[PDB]
């Protein structure tokens, strides 16, 4: 079984899924000190449930928040959202670009007892487990940004629960995150190298997926072009790795953690939001021959088999 | 009147003031995410009850906890404390040193507006309202700093709320903040120049009391005297006794600036901003907490002929001016 944001369920539950968006994009404790910046906490709610209610009009049964800690993940907009929706929803644990000092002044052990406590126990005082561990790294690891990875291996190497990562500021990055995440026993399976559409280099790609690494094509939206983006699901399905993919927007229905009035920017390049994927990707790659049973491979049968926790 | 986690109170009612503490120094929504980094909620909870009821024996009456957002203020938390302690707490708006990407990304409008609305209309939905705007710079100001102080200043001349401000990695800073807050137009008599005992150098601070600044020398029981092999401990606290920080009170009152000196601890009950357990390491500099100032301070004070009424002035009389909204 999968935990969500309302509880487990299981794998026939989940549907297709979205497996790297956000609800809110912002920091720790800032939706609660400065709900105005959204305009109001209720007026994100409403944005965030006519969104994902139109996600789920197009199929999407499932998002995965990767929204960390530290990105101010808030468990409890999105219990209320997702009820409200309809929509399942997989919070995470992690660390993302912008820690805190009680979070950067920690060592291996105590990262791993954190996510672990997010994992194992709950979010706060909810309840509510994360079914994901996010880690974001910067061009070249960093001594911290490598504590964080061996934390996170070391968090699913003890519950099970998936890893999945990107590089900021560079096209390529995964083989950086992979030595280290084999150097602790970590299983390829357990891991989604992701924003990977961002590059071109097939070859760098097709070599992460024959190493059983998940390839997450989950910007397709902000190349603000998307299609040739979308044709690298084409192209790893070409070479034999249809089972290796993931896809996603990479979206979300407030920001705080960029210039303001960003989300105005977002959703005036990609109007569809987290609709964008099924009501464009998909049939752009029916077009160009992809059958529906590798698209519902891509999106039901994998996302499902990354998410159950597998030790 | 002035805002506490409790409520407004009469000037009559602040008494003896410790004018820059925390009761936990931690990042925003820490406390509620890994609780047990401190043991439990519950615990950090019973400890600082336990510190607030001792100062409170000691004669405290108020304290101002300065944490700002970034530093992880959780204001449900000062109120349940001051509540079980029976200790006056005034809640800080304002930025410390660690502001996530959602502040330091931010205009001076928006951090003005930010500010006010913890002032006029309270914390997250508590309906607490900040008492005081804390402010934190680091050697030279950076740009994003500058916006910070002017923000504060503006601020401060909406709503009355003094501001108190502290450098980091520099003995020195109040000369360049003092200039910030006055290009826009804020009196300084609405700023304390706090962390002012970690110098030595008197014309600097007798120059700013004399321009009508308060003069925060409130970290005074901070010293690693002893902890030459804690590299982290001397980093924190500094190698200068707390003789030597409560000295710059008798000269300061000696050079006729009695009237210009808030005192404090600058101490807390639970950390997470540092090195993991230095809450122990503070612990054992002194043992006495925020009961330092009084139980200690105070008498070296008057060992020294400082007459008792002008401590008094020091720690009652200046603190209910500087904290009433003018
Ligand atoms: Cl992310
Ligand atoms: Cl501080």
């Amino acid at each position: 079984r999968i935990n969500t944001v309302r509880g487990p369920i299981t794998i026939s539950e989940v549907g297709f899924t979205l497996t790297h968006e956000h609800i809110c994009g912002s920091s720790a404790g800032f939706l609660r000190a400065w709900p105005e910046f959204f305009g109001s906490r209720e007026a994100l709610v409403e944005k965030a449930v006519r969104g994902l209610r139109r996600a789920r009009a197009a199929g999407v049964r499932t998002i995965v928040d990767v929204s960390t800690f530290d990105l101010g993940r808030d468990v409890r907009l999105l219990a209320e959202v997702s009820r409200a929706a309809d929509v399942h929803i997989v919070a995470a644990t992690g660390v993302w670009l912008d820690p805190p000092l009680s979070i950067r002044m920690r060592s291996v052990e105590e990262l791993t007892q954190f996510f672990l406590r997010e994992i194992q126990y709950g979010i706060e005082d909810t309840g509510i487990r994360a079914g994901i561990i996010k880690v974001a790294i910067t061009g070249k690891v960093t001594p911290f940004q490598e504590l964080v990875l061996r934390a996170a291996a070391r968090a699913s190497l003890a519950t099970g629960v998936p890893v999945i990562t990107h590089t900021a500021g560079s096209q390529r990055g995964g083989e950086q995150q992979a030595a280290i995440f084999e150097s602790e026993g970590l299983s390829p399976s357990r891991v989604c190298i992701g924003h990977s559409d961002e590059t071109d280099d097939l070859s760098y790609l097709t070599a992460l997926a024959a190493r059983g690494y998940l390839i997450g094509l989950d910007r397709i939206p902000h190349s603000a072009s998307w299609q040739t983006r979308a044709l690298l699901i084409k192209a790893l399905i070409d070479q034999g790795y249809m089972k290796q993919i993931l896809v996603s927007n990479d979206w979300l229905f407030g920001i705080s953690s960029y210039v303001t009035n960003f989300m105005d920017v977002m959703d005036s390049v990609n109007p569809d939001g987290m609709a964008f994927i099924p009501l464009r990707v998909i049939p752009f790659l029916r077009e160009k021959g992809i059958p529906q049973e590798t698209l519902a491979g891509i999106t039901v049968t994998n996302p499902a088999r990354f998410l159950s926790p597998t030790l």
